[PDB]
């Protein structure tokens, strides 16, 4: 045991714990930015699916928790190509959650 | 809100939690999926590199546990191209542990 547990003062030791905290690294960090290339098409759909709604990204989603509609970005991305008149519901119930006077 | 709480019996609600439930399986069928192409992807090549060394994949993570080495095939198959000295360290300890006299 050496590299499950009990870090060893041996000369192997020290090259194999480099080794494996590069893996971690090198893996956990494409993780991330494959994550973050995501996020950035979500908004990027979401918004330009409100436009011709009369809404932008940021008051969709501002507008969406006042109404206690609780859906995540990768959820109301997939809806706005995979069921359109649905989607087309949960801005209704939106823009009358915000259009209240 | 027949989407985030409150299940209310509208045309609404059904619709929209249909689209929900697609989106979800959906994106669950890819995880799935996508984590079971690199866990074939893993095993292939540690089994091909501990060739040489006269062993496979099975016996060496036989050899990994009687060692006590807590390393995931996902690291395995890192170090093996990453680091090969190293990597060659973890066989050596392996092939050592598994022969008892």
């Amino acid at each position: 045991l050496a590299k499950g547990y009990r870090g060893q003062r041996s000369r192997s030791y020290r090259r194999a714990k480099e080794a494996v905290m590069r893996a971690l690294y090198y893996q956990y960090r494409d993780r991330k930015l494959r994550k973050r290339e995501f996020r950035r098409l979500w908004i990027a759909r979401i918004n330009a699916a409100v436009r011709a709604y009369g809404l932008n990204y940021s008051t969709f989603i501002n507008g969406l928790k006042k109404a206690g509609i609780e859906l995540d970005r990768k959820i109301l991305a997939d809806m706005a190509v995979r069921d359109p008149q649905a989607f087309e519901q949960v801005v209704n119930k939106v823009k009358e959650a915000l259009q209240v006077q």
